């Protein structure tokens, strides 16, 4: 809608981690600044593919609860998740390039679960 960059600071607010990491850590950081990063189409997609949902809506994303898992060390693997359990697993890049770019071609790969 039209506004000035998307309020996805309330799905970060519920956004869980795993393992021994937290959102101060340089995977979830970069990961946080990649999707906001991104365009409003980018987003919607980004959401599918996580949760199957569509991207921000004019309320707050903290309604619904985000799970982030640590695949593993940082290799390249094609990261995955679930939207029937809205978790999301990606192993722990060293750069924000690196997951951007196996991250964005994941959620394009893969089909959205839409509506109608």
């Amino acid at each position: 809608g039209p506004s000035r960059n998307l309020d996805f600071q309330a799905l970060e607010e519920t956004t869980e981690y795993d393992g021994g990491y937290t959102r101060d850590s340089v995977l979830i950081r970069e990961f946080w600044e990649i999707v906001h990063s991104f365009t409003d189409e980018q987003k919607r997609l980004f959401l599918q593919f996580t949760t199957g949902t569509d991207r921000a809506p004019v309320g707050g994303l903290g309604k619904l609860k985000m799970i982030i898992a640590k695949n593993g060390p940082d290799t390249e693997r094609l990261p995955t998740s679930h939207t029937a359990f809205n978790v999301l697993l990606l192993p722990e890049y060293s750069s924000k390039e690196k997951l951007k770019e196996r991250l964005l071609k994941a959620i394009t790969y893969a089909k959205g679960f839409g509506m109608l």
